[PDB]
């Protein structure tokens, strides 16, 4: 995360960690509990190639990564078919786990925006997670989990800045329908960061807007962060996770 | 180059390094002369992003890396619009020397192939350049340019290839039309060789069938190489290139 | 330390880490409180040369490194004058606290051993600290403090096996007489271990026999782990520490 | 070599490289022929653990590393029995080739001092080799053979130096009476020229004063290069080699 702030105890409940098999279980993505049995996350965190389930495990809300660990079994891991590279799309993936777990004011899921909600360009939302505090620049130990609060920006507006220093054509999408940005100079979400959510506080519930996705480097001029649309894959995620 | 051997002084004269300035002008990637004064290369070894011309240099063929340096200045990079990532595709690109080469028997320009050419499997085809031996396996110094001979498949035999072992549907197309395909599990290009040539001899002459591109590792099984088409961008080449 | 297990936390109340100032306050090498206002540890880890005294900070006994942190100041590094390197000797240095410690059962002083105190092999020591598990290998998070216990060997058997596949001839003594021998191939201090303590129990009572210098690798074969023999030295630490 | 130019190709005939068997010989130290079949060089590049002949070799007088390998067998490695690390002394091997080479204007064998030579302070002497061009800085391709004037620095004033802004005592000896020293901020040997020679014309000829041995860092203030004074082992070196 770069630009935020350790986060309060007693914020995010529902930021998950995913860990691979090595000399110890080491975080390689964020994620997001949705409901008591699944996890939300990034698919090229688990893919595009078939993963071992015997090497990944999950964890919950966690105030600082490695201290107070209790690892969770995977029983499945459901990777859009859509998906081969994040800056193609259907950067999605859900993570069913082996036994639903007991929530509780500090360990609970968060909830999915309805089919027509559209979070307006500038809406407040957060992003957190234990990704680098900046380019190439790890999370220091303890590792807090860290937010930041990041302006949500139009797609289009989103595309053009993308084109501008580069020489891919306007009329070419870069940011594309199935996702979404946000972000600027100086609030972004980095490497480690991926998976993790983007929450934003509507009426007065918090709902997910976005899995962390892309994006080239953190926090560098008209290169918002890019993140998977979670609306416009409702009805997929829906097939699996119940209500 | 994977599984090759040092190619002789007399071969490849189209060959060319792309420097990149630094504490010494180091190689990243690989090009070919097509016209005394174009080289074609790959579009992600330019961009998407702009870059300071200034910054970069052109050496022609040499048969040991860095060893016998007469670097050329560059006036113009042109990457084709369409471009943004190498799986996405059209990857490709010119650029313009700001003063003709003088061509002879060692230093000469490639010939492009007609647009009907298809380049189909069991045709004789060469790749060439100074990347890696293997999978995060550098060449070794002096840094002899290197030859390999690569079995072309057909783009469909390949795209299923790349689904085996893989989450992503096996209606997603992965190698796309543009693109070209070579290699085994013993032959094959790697990192370093990008934007260099993949050479067939056709009726005795010798045609760029395709720059290389991207794959997943390198020699990988059911993970064979990805050349873009230059059949494909003929038109655009020519829009630059004069014939 | 390589060979053991995670300490419990009743036990080494004396343990110390030294912070050098950093990206964040970094564990560069062991110590032990002697005295409320005293740290003992390597000359090495501190010197030859004179440390910006801002750069640096002590860390009491910590479970876990990072979690619990609470670093003090120094205001004085005092390094035995007869100190270049570890090989040749007088490996040994005093830290002095800005303010006293507050002594308890989780964390209080280890008590040097009398002037007369051999440590003959056979008799079973203790080394402690957050060093390598192994050679190249680090310490995995969370970090806990590990201990081993070592069996001590007489000097000149250590020597003899420091010659065993070397040019150095056999009458040139490498293990000098102010050094202390101890560990084998399964157990052995590492680096990150360097200026901890080596303690024996001997009448019910621990006693601080050596402090983590140097060695050929961790564990490895006819190379023992080397410490600088503390009660070499009482008298030079008694010129600072009170009796 | 850290200040400096890339050296005529007609000078500094009796420099080699020693080569250590790996993906390709890669040069490790620098070395003087010093008879038509005795390469000199320092202990530590070579010891104090026994090595094994077979992954050894010798390239002569090359004026860009690797580019024209006539690698050449050892058949005995002598290193000084006195030797244990750089710091404490006798920092002094003898390769032996096992053939003897046939000397030309190009490549021919450096003169050894006569044991009453000595090398006054402010002596113009030269150090030369394939080392890293700055602390921390590896010298680039084409790797040219390097050269660098540096002057004679009187032992006490070295240890002097040696001693200001460190806890060593005064009186306690770091640069040692079998060393001896050259070097300031802008010139000196660094990591790769170690084993290489420090020649000096004197009445009108070239003589090795020095083996490069170590130093902290390269053209550090008040850390001059230090070397191994050959007058002091002509007779060790005597012994075997032919006068
Ligand atoms: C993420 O941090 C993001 C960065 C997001 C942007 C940066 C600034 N604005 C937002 N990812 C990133 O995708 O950028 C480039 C690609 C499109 C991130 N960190 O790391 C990754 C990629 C990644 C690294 C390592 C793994 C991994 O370990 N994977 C597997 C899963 C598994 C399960 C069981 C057994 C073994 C394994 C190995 C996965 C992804 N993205
Ligand atoms: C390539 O080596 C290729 C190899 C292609 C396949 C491997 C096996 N079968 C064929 N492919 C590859 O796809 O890499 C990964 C991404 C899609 C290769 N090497 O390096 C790259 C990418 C790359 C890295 C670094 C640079 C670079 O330094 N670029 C620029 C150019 C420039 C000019 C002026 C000023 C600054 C710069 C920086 C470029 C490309 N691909
Ligand atoms: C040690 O781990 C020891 C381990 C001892 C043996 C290995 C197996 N049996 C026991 N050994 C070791 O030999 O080190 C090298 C040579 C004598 C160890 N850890 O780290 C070191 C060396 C070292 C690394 C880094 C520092 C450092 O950062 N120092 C200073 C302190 C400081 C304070 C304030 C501001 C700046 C600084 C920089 C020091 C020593 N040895
Ligand atoms: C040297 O460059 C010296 C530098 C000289 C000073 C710098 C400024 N004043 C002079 N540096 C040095 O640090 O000296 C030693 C003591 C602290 C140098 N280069 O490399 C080294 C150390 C070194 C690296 C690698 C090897 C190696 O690979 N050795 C062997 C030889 C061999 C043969 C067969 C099979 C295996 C091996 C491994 C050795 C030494 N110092």
């Amino acid at each position: 995360i770069v630009g935020g702030q350790e986060a309060p105890r007693s914020k995010w409940p529902w930021q998950v960690s995913l860990r691979v098999h090595g000399p110890y279980w080491m975080h390689f993505c964020g994620g997001s509990l949705i409901h008591p049995q699944w996890v939300l996350t990034a698919a090229h965190c688990v893919g595009p190639d078939v993963k071992d389930l015997a090497a990944l495990r999950v964890q919950l809300r966690e105030q600082h990564l490695y201290y107070q660990d209790q690892l969770l079994p995977v029983s499945r891991i459901i990777v859009h078919p859509q998906f081969y590279t994040a800056q193609i799309g259907a950067d999605i993936a859900l993570l069913e786990l082996e036994e639903p777990v007991k929530v509780s004011s500090h360990v609970h899921t968060v909830t999915l925006p309805p089919a027509s909600e559209t979070f307006p360009p500038g809406m407040p939302c957060w992003v957190t997670g234990w990704g680098d505090v900046d380019n190439d620049e790890r999370l220091p130990p303890p590792f807090p989990l860290k937010q930041v609060k990041v302006p949500i920006m139009e797609n289009h507006i989103c595309d053009a800045k993308y084109h501008l220093g580069a020489y891919t054509g306007d009329d070419v999408r870069i940011v594309r329908d199935d996702m979404l940005c946000a972000g600027n100079t100086r609030r972004d979400s980095c490497q480690g960061d991926s998976g993790g959510p983007l929450v934003c506080k509507v009426n007065g519930t918090w709902l997910q807007a976005g899995v962390v996705s892309w994006g080239e480097g953190c926090a560098q001029p008209n290169r918002p962060g890019i993140y998977t649309r979670v609306t416009y894959y409702l009805d997929w995620i829906h097939h699996y996770v119940p209500k």
